[PDB]
């Protein structure tokens, strides 16, 4: 779709809060390859998402995945720090012929086997074993690989994102000290340039910067939440009202500076929808219901006027 394209960045941010310059860098990578300026053999795009922990990069990874080819589901994540033990090649991409597990295939291998069309995110790169970042290197590179069954895994259609716990600490002074996010970009390069060889780093389309969270941002995706939550509950024609303070409540605690904004499912579970489930058993939340949910001395409540 063509003004899928054209507009792929209010596309994503119907999803993803703020980052204004990751989804403009994401957007403008995938319309490079879209147009055809770039090589048929490569990936699509192949970024390197930078920032603190919980602050939109899966969610942007998965909004991509969804907006692109149709599902989240189209996104497979590799957790680096489980194949850093150099035996970890053959977990990736298979074990050898006459080894146990080579009728299983390799992790990466077979999710991009049956799913040519998704994107493929890499957490933490840096810890990952030299064997399989050379494995990384392949796939930019050659845009295929060769897994140990000698069957030839496609690439070109899959989007690559990898991300860095690395440079964050930078960044984060960086907004502390006020630099523009054209020079915390530039900034960090070097601090790239230090665990990373150029030869790695300019075959990336863009060297991706998220930012903590501003306290208006953190409302939005509360926001976002309970609108999913309220088509649930519209299909049992029940409507859901929060004031200001349950918003507030939920942010506050969906929120902190070290896991970023990763707490607030369980916290929209524990403080929300578990308390509003046993009122709706219990007959006090009814269908055809509008409910207000305020903020008490114990937890969020809820009243049927
Ligand atoms: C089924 N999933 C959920 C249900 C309820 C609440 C949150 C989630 C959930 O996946 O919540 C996710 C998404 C949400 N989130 C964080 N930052 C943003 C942002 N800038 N824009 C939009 N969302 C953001 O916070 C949670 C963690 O963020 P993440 O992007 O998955 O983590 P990381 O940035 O480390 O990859």
């Amino acid at each position: 779709e063509r003004e899928k394209l054209l507009r792929l960045e209010e596309e994503l941010h119907k999803r993803v809060v703020g980052q204004d310059e990751a989804i403009r860098a994401v957007a403008d990578a995938i319309r490079r390859a879209r147009a055809g300026l770039k090589d048929p053999n490569r990936p699509i795009g192949s970024f390197l998402f930078l920032g603190p922990t919980g602050v939109g990069q899966t969610e942007l990874a998965k909004t991509l995945a969804a907006t692109l080819f149709d599902t989240e589901e189209a996104m497979i994540r590799i957790d680096m720090t489980e194949y850093m033990e150099k035996h970890a090649v053959s977990r990736l991409i298979g074990a050898p012929p006459g080894y146990v597990g080579y009728e299983e295939g390799g992790q990466l291998t077979e999710a991009v086997r049956r799913r040519p069309y998704s994107v493929i995110l890499f957490d933490e790169i840096e810890k990952a074993h030299p064997d399989v970042f050379n494995i990384l290197l392949q796939i930019l590179d050659d845009g295929r690989l060769t897994d140990s069954h000698g069957r030839t895994v496609d690439f070109r259609n899959t989007v690559i994102i990898l991300t860095s716990n690395l440079g964050s600490p930078l960044i984060l002074e960086g907004l502390q000290k006020g630099w523009p996010y054209e020079r915390i970009r530039d900034e960090v390069f070097k601090v790239l340039q230090q665990h990373f060889r150029p030869e790695f780093l300019n075959r990336l389309d863009e060297i991706v910067v998220f930012r903590p969270l501003t306290k208006e941002q953190i409302r939005q995706i509360v926001e976002i939440q309970l609108s999913y939550l309220r088509a649930r509950l519209a299909e049992k024609r029940i409507s859901l009202e929060l004031t200001e303070a349950a918003k507030d409540f939920l942010a506050e605690r969906g929120y902190d500076p070290v896991f970023g904004a990763r707490p607030l499912r369980r916290v929209i579970q524990r403080e929300l929808e578990t308390p509003l489930a046993q009122k709706i058993l219990a007959g006090e939340v009814k269908e055809g219901d509008r409910v207000q949910v305020d903020v008490g001395p114990a937890g969020l409540v809820f009243a049927v006027p």
